[PDB]
Formats: C-alpha cells, structure tokens, sequence
C-alpha cells in the first residue's frame, strides 16, 4: 500500500514559542507532550519538531553542539522519549530536525578541529589558507551577512560559514564527516523517529576548488530565504553549495533510511533553480520528498502558483511533492499573501488552497488559527538575521512569537515572560476562543481536514491546471475514478468564470466560503471554494 508520507499532513512546531511548561518564558518538550492531544485533534497526520538539540542558540537551536543531546533548555532525552510514546498512541508521526551540514562552533568536533592542522579532525570543517594578501580564499558571502569566511589565529586560516560565524560548515568531502554524519542519523532512527526534515540538505557539500560565484545582475536577482538586497542575491550560487558529489551521499542516506521501514526524508532545498534541484534530490533512491521557498515568498497569483505546480510536475517525475506555504523563516502567510487585513476567510481559504495541491503539506503552528505576522519592536530583536539587517529586513522573529492559548496577558503560553512578546492581535483569535465560536478559522481548518481525510482525490490525486484568468485558479484532482474540481477566488472581490467542459456536480467543502455554480457558470465571493464531483 501507498506510504502513511504520501499527501500527509505535517504540523511544524517551533518548540521555543509552542508552550513554555517551567516558566522561563521559552517553549520547551513537556509543554509539547501536554498539548500533543490538540494537535491531533487537528486532524493532521504527523508532527515536525524544529531543533531541539543542544544548542548555544545563536541560530536559535540550528547551530547544533550535541547532534545526539537535548538541549536542558528544552528538558531531556526521556522526555523527548515520553513525547514520541504519547504521539504514536494518537496515531502521529514524528519527524525531526536535522543539521547536518554545519554545527556550532561550541561542538567537540570544531572546537578539536580548529586548534592547529594536524589533528584528527583537522579536515572535518572547510579550511582554506588566505590568499597572498591575506583576504578570504574567495567571494563568496554569508547569507547573514557578511563575507562566508572567518580568520582562525590558531590555524593562521579561514573557515566557511555559509550561515552564521558561530555555524562553520562540515567538510562533506572528507570520508570520516560522511560516516559520522549517518551515524547520528542512525541513533535518532534507533529511538524511533518515523523522518527527518533535512535542513539546508543542498548545502551539504562546497566546490573544493574554491572557485569564485560568477556576479549576477540586478535585473536578475530574485530572493528564496533572503532580500533581493542581500549582497549575497549579487551572486549566481553555483560553487558554495549544490555541488554533484551530494547525490551519492543522498543515496547513502537513503539506504540507511531503508533500513527503518516507513522513515521518511524531507528535504529543505533552496538553490538557484530550486525546483530542478529538488527534482533530482528526489529522484529515485534518494530523498522521499523536499520542500522549497517558491510559495513562500511574495509572488501570490493564480498564475504564479498554476506555473509553479505546474512547473514542478512537470520536472519532477519519480519524487513525491511537498508544499509549504510558512514557517519559521517567512513572514506568515496570512500577512505575507493576504495584507495587513486579510480576513479569517482569507485564512481558511488559502489553507484550504494548500491542502487541494498534490503533495505532502507543511503546515506551520497558528496557521490553523489563522495567525498574522507580529510586529516586533527594535528591542525585542533577537535573530541575529534581522539584527544585521535592519531596518531594510527586520529578520524572522515576527513569524516566531509564541503560540496564543487563552488571551490571558500571557497567553496561557508562559506562567512568566515571554522570550518575545505575544502578538496583540493573537490574543484576540487564541486557540480557547476559536474552540467556542463555532465560525472560527480553528474549528473550519478541523472540518476541511477531516473532509479531505475522506477525499482520496486530494491526497493522492494527480493533478492538472486550467488557464484561468485572475483571480481564480482552477483545478483538477483525480484518483481512482474519482475526479474532483476546485477553483479557489485568491482576491477579495467577487469573480465570475464558465465552468469547464464535462458533467460536474457540486459538493461542499467544509471550512471555506461557498461559491455557487448554476448550470454551465461558476461564480465565487472574495475567497469562496466551489468543489465539484465528475459525474460522467
């Protein structure tokens, strides 16, 4: 039978702003453990923990020091235990982060690594002695800021950091990193994990030429995860990451991944052509699925997302899609796609939109309450990405503020205060306010989930676009017989189109607004679903 991974629903939480259980003001695993019978309640079928490993947090737990610890920020390894246990009695999957292509500086291999030439691990990070005029080896730069390559007095040379001065990256080419690296994948499959979300997996290996990035000009520079003025947008990033020798590593991977039957693989990929990268990341024996910054940046149309599916399947033929439309990089998507007033039909809509798409589906925490991004002050900043560049691009915490339970002061997320401050308007839409009123964004996300659940059309379904004009894309589902209809009104205005050709009978869609169709029209409200059955 078709894998449990195949068109599921993965709920991503960002475990600092879930649910604070001691009072510190930051989310930790037991608040997650008490609030694991909600989120199945949600009708998805599987958790994604973001990085909850020791950490020095300057990443915010991405710059990894321990890759086989939790950190005590976030409590312990039993209670990672006891979370895994409570979820799998709900029927819930379990997937984790996992950073394999850098650490902390604060990790034992580094801080080994970097004390002279010789050393065991010497070779285990990527050094490179100055040039003749003691500059960094090449052009390339960070994408936080910055050139990618620090000094090391003690070495007399430089490391790479893709990322921050506190990630260096490993050195992928070196025999030793490659065998370590599955062996702390190894010991997360050996508790029990069902998957692994891959975090920035394309980055594994660096050109060991050190070849200089060829310039790319303005008119062609389109930001995935940074500004379009970002210095590091100045480059076509052909030589620092998304290098050939990743994919028999992927294959390793993979064939460790085979040996725990129903683990799954979901890569974070994000390179110059993300779709094609992703295509052959995906490819057979390798990954299982890869997500990538294409519906989550600014770029919100019914031709924009028509071409990109499109574009995707038609690229990608042996690997299994996965869509996300947030997380905890991007400026929420109800503020990012909808504006500063979009409405709870907005919200219901576009996560609606996401699950009718073929692929497996991120949903990140609050989008299921229909959460905006917040508006963190100057003083409150605290990811080092949006420090270095504000005020042009204020960073990622406005998507990282914590989850409203109750609209108590505090949220009912923390007993003291909060690491960054709840959003006002988040309070206002809590999750004990949206559990009574029975129009809520909460209970109409719960009533679409449980339909699709239903709909084997949407979950496994292919999928084909009509050439809509804006505002309404169109399209259909199919599996097994089965052919289903969709057309979304992705602008607040109402919309008018002729339904397409065949025999097609309405059938309503939870959650959404309803549109009507009368014999051979369809006409939409802003934001109204019509969802039809082929009878034929």
């Amino acid at each position: 039978q078709t894998p449990w991974w195949r068109g599921a629903v993965i709920y991503q939480i960002y475990p600092r702003s879930f649910l604070d259980s001691n009072g510190d003001g930051v989310g930790d695993l037991p608040g997650i453990i008490a609030k694991l019978d909600y989120i199945s309640g949600l009708g998805v079928d599987a958790i994604w923990i973001s990085p909850f490993f020791k950490s020095p947090m300057a990443d915010f737990g991405y710059d990894i020091s321990d890759y086989r610890a939790v950190d005590p920020l976030f409590g312990s390894l039993a209670d990672f235990d006891r979370l895994l246990e409570k979820a799998h009695g709900l029927g819930l999957k379990v997937m984790i982060d996992q950073v394999l292509s850098h650490t902390s500086i604060a990790h034992a291999w580094f801080q080994e690594s970097r004390q002279d030439r010789s050393n065991p691990k010497a070779d285990w990070y990527v050094w490179a002695d100055p040039r003749e005029d003691g500059t960094p080896p090449n052009n390339w730069l960070s994408l936080f800021g910055g050139v990618a390559w620090q000094w090391e007095p003690r070495r007399e040379q430089y490391y790479l950091h893709n990322f921050l001065v506190d990630q260096p990256d490993l050195n992928f080419h070196n025999a030793e990193v490659q065998q370590a690296t599955l062996d702390n994948v190894r010991f997360w499959l050996d508790r029990g994990v069902d998957g692994f979300r891959l975090d920035a997996i394309n980055f594994c290996f660096h050109d060991a030429q050190l070849r200089d990035n060829p310039a790319k000009p303005a008119d062609k520079r389109v930001g995935r995860g940074f500004s379009a003025d970002n210095p590091y947008a100045y480059q076509y990033h052909y030589f620092n990451n998304t290098q050939p020798e990743n994919l028999p590593f992927l294959e390793r991977l993979r064939g460790l991944l085979d040996s725990y039957p129903g683990a799954v693989s979901l890569g974070e990929i994000s390179s110059e052509d993300s779709l094609a990268t992703t295509a052959e990341y995906t490819a057979q024996g390798r990954l299982h699925m890869g997500y990538s910054f294409e519906l989550l940046v600014q770029d919100y149309s019914a031709a924009y997302i028509r071409d990109t599916v499109s574009r995707l399947e038609a690229t990608m033929l042996e690997g299994w899609p996965c869509w996300a439309i947030s997380n905890h990089d991007v400026v929420r998507a109800v503020t990012r796609w909808g504006g500063a007033q979009a409405t709870p039909a907005f919200a219901r809509m576009v996560v609606a939109l996401l699950c009718s798409l073929r692929g497996s589906i991120c949903l990140y925490q609050g989008e299921e309450l229909g959460l905006s991004e917040a508006e963190v002050a100057f003083e409150d900043l605290q990811d080092p990405y949006g420090i270095t560049f504000w005020p042009t691009f204020k960073g990622r915490d406005g998507c990282r503020t914590p989850m409203p339970w109750t609209d108590a002061p505090s949220a009912g997320f923390t007993s003291g205060k909060p690491w960054l401050p709840l959003a006002a308007s988040h309070r206002a839409a809590a999750v004990s306010v949206q559990q009574d009123d029975a129009h809520s964004v909460l209970r109409a996300v719960r009533a679409f989930l449980a339909w699709r659940k239903e709909m084997p059309a949407l979950r496994e379904g292919s999928i084909a676009f009509y050439d809509t004009a804006e505002p309404v894309l169109m399209f259909r589902r199919e599996h097994a017989g089965q052919v289903v209809l969709l057309a979304f009104n992705l602008s607040a205005d109402p919309a008018e189109l002729a339904l397409p050709a065949g025999e097609w009978e309405q059938i309503d869609v939870p959650g959404v607004e309803l549109g009507a169709m009368d014999g051979g029209h369809l006409r939409l409200a802003g934001h109204a679903v019509v969802a039809a059955v082929g009878r034929g």
